């Protein structure tokens, strides 16, 4: 029923002499046939927002200096063509990843959700709980009902795969 969704994540920067702590917001297509028409067709830092996805990303941080939800996507559900029929979030960290720094190696970061249609928190996950896991991990999870969209959250962990988890939706695991 959400006629609007606004994902918000936000993290406590550390400059101790010029390195800083960055992380990712990304958001994969999928089809409901098991497989995305193309994961490719995720937005990112390379595309302002989508021309028939109604999707478009706030702007990627660099530290995260901000007292509020650094980086954020908008999505009108409400004009989701019918081609695609589920979609996903993902948080991955930036190089930091190489150096061996997972978010957990941040103070404390958090993922934040709302109906930007209602203005009611929907929910927010806490990367230090699920930071100590792995170095990437997923939000929850987006797909029709019935003709109304619904969350479900997941929360799943990735030894590392930028590249990999963003193809793997297109083909599942053994
Ligand atoms: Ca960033
Ligand atoms: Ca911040």
């Amino acid at each position: 029923s959400m006629k609007n969704v606004l994902v918000g994540l936000g993290w406590d920067a550390r400059s101790t002499d010029g390195q800083d702590f960055d992380l990712d917001a990304s958001a994969f297509l999928l089809a409901a046939n098991g497989k995305v028409r193309g994961d490719a067709d995720f937005i990112f830092y390379n595309n302002l927002k989508s021309a028939d996805g109604s999707v478009t990303h706030t702007g990627d941080n660099r530290t995260g200096e901000g007292d509020g939800d650094d980086e954020s996507l908008k999505i009108k559900l409400d004009a989701v063509p019918g081609d695609v029929d589920k979609i996903i979030f993902v948080v991955t960290i930036h190089d930091a990843q190489a150096r061996r720094q997972s978010f957990g190696q941040v103070s404390g970061a958090f993922i934040r959700l709302v109906n930007d249609d209602n203005q009611t928190e929907v929910a927010r996950y806490d990367l230090t709980e699920d930071a100590s896991t792995e170095t990437a991990m997923l939000f929850g999870e987006l797909y029709r009902h019935n003709g109304e969209w619904k969350f479900r959250a997941v929360g799943q962990g990735y030894a590392g795969g930028l590249a990999s988890v963003c193809a793997q939706y297109g083909i599942n695991a053994s």
